[PDB]
């Protein structure tokens, strides 16, 4: 008997629960709306849906009209529009989670294992003839085609938002301290158990890399000392698990929590002036508290460097993404009026999504020269070779790729791309459309409709054979941009609700933590609040680069 | 330089700061008062002060006037009151958690580590003259001197309030599920890392034990069946550590979850019964999921009990200790319209607070028989010579202890409440008044004010030398009860706020979780809504015994 739960009968976050032998009943609790399949609304969800504006719509009122905005910006509308940004979209995230890798369903052990990423839409019943349910084919097209033709980068397409490297580089860097999917356990599981912005990876995954890597005296970290410069210490000084290629000297490895970040120079490059920041705020904390031991220090100043990365990813970060003319504002105290739940536990679909590799360029240029990737990746010296701020400078100004429309991935990096295509089959993610769906999207009717054209979309229903099959990582890049902007809307209202659950989920943005007492005084508290990202390099260096998440446009 | 800290200059939840050498500074910030000490009060919470009842005349409104609360609990005001008792009992505790055994401030260590036990209030810190700050003795008295001079039992006190050994074992029981110091590690830390209502008494602290404990089949546990009748397995079928006398035979261990719980019948009982339960739900799921696989029907039934729990502790246990003519209601939607935090961590004030070993009689009386200490303890053979239902029988009929007043511990126990003492100074609690004024209380002035008698208190003046000293078990458990209640009111008013916020702050209780299919549709569900004592021991029996947490007076 067919599983009914694969027709996808349950609308509107119903919950699909199978009965007997062959029946089904959908859980339409909350939902807001009544019948079998949760299909009909209630009275003030009908009101509500009657009023509620396109999504691309309300794209065009956050993109257009420079002189409205000039007063919302000016005024306390400014914060009110935040705080009804941060609401809507967080609610669409469950919390505490629901569903992981191993339960389709709400299980204490999903609750308590924090290994596992979370999930927000069902696996595809084993026990259903499609692959990706009913609709499709019987098996599914191929991963290095579809990453081959539709997503290899045949010319370069820069970002039309004025993206640059120095942007690009700290999504990586910042994004790796809660994605760490472990190879060891597979797919769907984590060694990042903050899920948050806990800066895991400047301090470790575990105790054991964070006391091997601080220096135990007035809460600093090691650091090496070359060309006059502050660096992260050596694996010698600083002996701690990390990933390098078997030949390089030791006295040439670095030490930073993230066992990747000696790889890219980039990534590196940003651990070294978060580095130099920590120690900073150090100086600063024991210049007004002379009585602390090594370890309040410590801790004060984590919280302190917690709370300026939310900071920068709320303010220059997620602004320099949206393009909006509204200044986007981190404040907790707009979320303490409202049922607000301060955890996070991220999901499956939110690392998929948050791929953006074509961001990196076809080469990376630094000053006059240019280095291939054979030259930039795994390159141990370029790092101290340039200053910093010479790092700072050049990422700054190299524009970054686009990341929708498709066709715009290198061809060394593409075959992530193909992984997380046979990964997604592997961790059996819906359809496009069901996520789509869940978003608060219509599903798309016709791949024509999805890519904007008639070539790719002729061929990818040659490919997949309805649109109702189409894989979620795919389509999200795939879909056509927003015009003018640097990538589609399904990018949009699926990433920004795990972006803000994750930004203001974090316990310090909640009333108990959020004191100026949590960050040993008025001069930290003061230092979260107005941390900027030429702040962070600037303060921590001999000269002012250009430092931006844009070109000089 | 005296640390100013020890002064306690921080009114109101206020926290002290140390700055330069030897100054501090207050966060007032939402203490909802100012001034240098948080003691300049805000026009509203003045007005709130000034029309804020005596906590003793709240008890005196709650425990008298049987019409007026027959009236109270037929309308819907027996909601909004309830609403009322959960929110503002709640709002006491920090969530997110705040302190632990290490870290006297915030930090993201004491977030992420759930190994800790949290802290309401910081340590004494060490650089002050007198342990308890500086007011006292520069040492304080010895620590079973105390217990065996004001703790322990002279006669048996029975408790006034009706409350038998079946209510005394069920806290035991019900309370070792999250409370696990261990003595590898320490003083305030567990091994429950689930810090509330998981069952992790009943399916163990890690999965290991989860799966040696389950059959696989059907979702149940394994089990024996002992004279027809139903019991835990052995070690020899499911092999789990767990702790027992090195000379009894592996055939007659038993595996359950909680490694202390083969030591007292009591203990084993619950386990017995409460398996029992869980195998009987695996079936009521299977009978209408014929579909599911076995790890659903466990995860379910394990959600299954877990509710059951929190009804039967609120609806019957804490309603036992009250003696409210309010009955109390579990209704998780009663705290939809409020900001609530679904999450708890434990405290050390919360279990040194909950060592109620008064509760225990001289002896334990089963039938026309009495077993001593020594012949109950470690008894192998009990649990299965007498019925379930003839332990619950005789349990639920012979009079508890009455916890306050004073020299009511037996002699065997009495030693752990010395430990208490001595372990309190180990984890540096601040004296009993602080505690005493955090829990919305003005800390007493004498100790005859505080014993409402003459000779203990002179004797408690000449040991300690100043109330503001009094430790905070000891004081705690010295504490004059309230006329013919079970204990005073430092008890209830610091013990509510923790047992009401850690049994509303599990999941199931949250919105995302709190449907019908959680529970495997709405047999399950009601199943929780309709859980008690009663159906608990007797669905699972050939017979009803007198089963209630009073006697039958
Ligand atoms: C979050 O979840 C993940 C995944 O659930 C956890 O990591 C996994 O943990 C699993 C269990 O700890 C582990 O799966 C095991 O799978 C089998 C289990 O079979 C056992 O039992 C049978 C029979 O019973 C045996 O018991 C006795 C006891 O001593 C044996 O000697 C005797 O031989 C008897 O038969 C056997 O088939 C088997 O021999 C096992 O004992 C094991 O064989 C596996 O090796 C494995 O241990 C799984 O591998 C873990 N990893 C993954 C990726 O799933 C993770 O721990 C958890 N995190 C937290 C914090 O809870
Ligand atoms: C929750 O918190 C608890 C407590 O914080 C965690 O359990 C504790 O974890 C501690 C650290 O993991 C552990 O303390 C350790 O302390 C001594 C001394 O530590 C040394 O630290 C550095 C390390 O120097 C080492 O360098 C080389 C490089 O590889 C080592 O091999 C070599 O052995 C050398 O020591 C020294 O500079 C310093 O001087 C100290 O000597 C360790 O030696 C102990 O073995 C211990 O691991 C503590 O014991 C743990 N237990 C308790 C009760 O505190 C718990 O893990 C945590 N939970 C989570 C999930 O994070
Ligand atoms: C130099 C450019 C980059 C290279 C070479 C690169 C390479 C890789 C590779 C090889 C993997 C496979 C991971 C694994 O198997 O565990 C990977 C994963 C990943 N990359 Fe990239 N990447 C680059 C840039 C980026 C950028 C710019 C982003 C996003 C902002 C990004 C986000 C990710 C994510 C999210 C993962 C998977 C996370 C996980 O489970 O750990 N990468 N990358
Ligand atoms: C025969 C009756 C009882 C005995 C022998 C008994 C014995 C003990 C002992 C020996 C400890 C030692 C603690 C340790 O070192 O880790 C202990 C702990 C404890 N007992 Fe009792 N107890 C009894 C009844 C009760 C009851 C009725 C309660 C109800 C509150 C209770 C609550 C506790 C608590 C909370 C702990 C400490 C928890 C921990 O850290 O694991 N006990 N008990
Ligand atoms: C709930 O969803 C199911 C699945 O989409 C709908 O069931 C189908 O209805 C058509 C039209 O009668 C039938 O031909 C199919 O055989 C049904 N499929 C199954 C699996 O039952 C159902 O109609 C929806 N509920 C309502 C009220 O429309
Ligand atoms: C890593 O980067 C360094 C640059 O910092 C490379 O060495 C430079 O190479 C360019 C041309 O490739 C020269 O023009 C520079 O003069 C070199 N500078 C130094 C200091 O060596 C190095 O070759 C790179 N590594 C790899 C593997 O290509
Ligand atoms: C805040 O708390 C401190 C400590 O209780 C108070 O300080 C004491 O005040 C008395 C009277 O002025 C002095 O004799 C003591 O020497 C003070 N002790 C310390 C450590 O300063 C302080 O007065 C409180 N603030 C206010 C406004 O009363
Ligand atoms: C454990 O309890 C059992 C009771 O079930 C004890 O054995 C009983 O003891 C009483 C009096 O002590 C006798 O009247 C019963 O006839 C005995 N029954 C059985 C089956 O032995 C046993 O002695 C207890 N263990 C200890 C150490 O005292
Ligand atoms: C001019 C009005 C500005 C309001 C800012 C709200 C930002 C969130 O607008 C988004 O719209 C989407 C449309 O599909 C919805 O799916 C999301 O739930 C919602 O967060
Ligand atoms: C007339 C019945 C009133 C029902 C409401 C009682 C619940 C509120 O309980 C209150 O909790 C406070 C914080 O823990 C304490 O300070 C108060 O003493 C206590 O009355
Ligand atoms: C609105 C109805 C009010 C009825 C008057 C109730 C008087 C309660 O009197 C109470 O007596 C207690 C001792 O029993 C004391 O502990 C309390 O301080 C006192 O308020
Ligand atoms: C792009 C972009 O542009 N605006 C964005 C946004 C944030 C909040 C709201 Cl509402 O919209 C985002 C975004 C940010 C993070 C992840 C994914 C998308
Ligand atoms: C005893 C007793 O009596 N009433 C109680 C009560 C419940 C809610 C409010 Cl408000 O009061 C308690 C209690 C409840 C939990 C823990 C410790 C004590």
């Amino acid at each position: 008997p067919v599983n009914p739960c694969c027709y996808y009968p349950c609308q509107h976050q119903g919950i699909c629960v199978r009965f007997g032998l062959d029946r089904y009943q959908c859980d339409c609790t909350r939902t807001g709306y009544s019948g079998p399949n949760c299909t009909i609304p209630e009275i003030w969800t009908w009101l509500r849906t009657t009023l509620r504006p396109s999504p691309s719509f309300i794209h065009f009122l956050l993109t257009h009209g420079r002189w409205l905005w000039d007063f919302v910006n000016a005024t306390f509308i400014r914060d009110t529009l935040m705080r009804l940004v941060l609401t809507v979209r967080s609610n669409l995230i469950p919390s505490p989670p629901t569903y992981n890798i191993a339960h389709d369903y709400i299980s204490w052990e999903s609750f308590s294992n924090v290994s596992y990423y979370t999930r927000i839409l069902p696996s595809v019943p084993r026990d259903c003839p499609t692959p990706m349910d009913t609709k499709g084919k019987k098996q599914l097209p191929d991963a290095e085609f579809l990453s081959r033709r539709f997503l290899l980068r045949r010319k370069f397409i820069p970002d039309p938002q004025s993206t640059n490297l120095m942007f690009a580089f700290f999504a990586q860097h910042f994004t790796h301290q809660f994605f760490k999917t472990s190879g060891k356990m597979g797919p769907g599981f984590t060694k990042a158990l903050g899920h948050g912005v806990d800066l895991g990876h400047i301090y470790g995954d575990n105790l054991e890399r964070q006391y091997q890597l601080r220096l135990f005296k007035d809460g600093k970290l090691k650091y090496q000392m070359l060309n006059g410069e502050v660096y992260p210490p050596s694996v010698e000084e600083a002996p701690v698990l990390m990933h390098y290629p078997r030949g390089i000297p030791p006295q040439s490895q670095m030490a930073v929590g993230q066992e990747v970040f000696g790889l890219l120079p980039g990534l590196m490059l940003y651990a070294t002036i978060w580095l130099r920041e920590h120690n900073r705020v150090c100086d600063l904390l024991k210049a007004e508290h002379p009585t602390w031991g090594d370890e309040q220090l410590f801790q004060t100043a984590r919280l302190i460097l917690i709370g300026e990365t939310i900071k920068i990813v709320i303010e220059e970060y997620v602004q320099q993404l949206s393009g909006y003319f509204l200044q986007l504002k981190f404040d907790p105290e707009l979320l303490f009026g409202a049922q607000f739940q301060y955890r996070n536990r991220i999901a499956m679909e939110f690392n998929q999504l948050y791929h953006w590799h074509p961001l990196m360029p076809d080469s990376f240029r630094v000053g006059p020269q240019d280095y291939s990737y054979e030259q930039f990746l795994f390159n141990t010296s370029m790092l101290v070779d340039y200053g910093v701020e010479a790092l700072v400078d050049a990422f700054s100004r190299q524009p970054a790729g686009r990341i929708g429309g498709g066709r715009n991935i290198d061809h060394h990096i593409l075959h992530v791309a193909v992984d997380v295509i046979k990964e997604s089959r592997v961790l059996r993610l819906q359809p496009f459309n069901e996520y789509r769906k869940r978003f608060g999207m219509k599903p798309y009717t016709s791949f024509q409709e999805l890519t904007g054209e008639k070539e790719m979309a002729a061929e990818l229903e040659e490919l997949y054979g309805d649109i109702d099959a189409l894989e979620f990582y795919p389509g999200l890049l795939l879909e056509k941009c927003h015009p003018n902007s640097i990538f589609g809307e399904s990018m949009i209202e699926m990433g920004a609700p795990f972006s803000l659950k994750g930004l203001l989920g974090n316990p310090i943005c909640s009333p108990e933590y959020w004191k100026a007492s949590t960050f040993g005084g008025e001069v930290g508290f003061n230092l979260v609040k107005t941390a900027t990202l030429k702040k962070l390099v600037c303060l921590n260096t001999k000269t002012c680069p250009y430092v931006s998440f844009h070109v000089p446009d």
